[PDB]
């Protein structure tokens, strides 16, 4: 899954779809214990002229996971991985 | 195809995805010979907490199709059909 959120045994990791747009339109934001990855693909040609996929990907941090230990990372394939180990780690 | 634009023999018809959101967030707009169906699904729970699908579905009207003859229609299944016959019709 390249769009899945899951707290592992003792580690919080997330994959996210950023295949067709860029850091410039990918607004990875957080709000305390919140992770709002406001992604966006503008000028998106498809089956009907242009569209856009503007996201508000607001998912929260488990109470047992430290926001500060969570780090995002965007691959060349366009997969944004937001992952921080538990507070226990 | 429920998201396909195609000028038929002599008739312009479009299907569009509006399965998970409503006329209130579905901003069917046009700009002259342009059809910008700025759709939007906010508060969209998925594999990672909430997201949103805010669209800018800007596809243009064939020069042989009358904008005035194009009418949209949203089904109970959440399919928006934007369809107007040619100017020839």
């Amino acid at each position: 899954g390249l769009s899945e959120m899951r707290l592992e045994k003792d580690r919080f990791s997330v994959n996210l779809d950023v295949k067709h747009f860029s850091p410039e339109e990918l607004k990875v934001k957080v709000l305390g214990d919140v992770i709002e990855v406001h992604g966006k693909h503008e000028e998106r040609q498809d089956e009907h002229g242009f569209i856009s996929r503007e996201f508000h990907r607001k998912y929260r941090i488990p109470a047992d996971v430290d926001p500060l230990t969570i780090t995002s990372s965007l691959s060349s394939d366009g997969v944004l991985t937001v992952d921080g180990p538990r507070k226990q780690v």
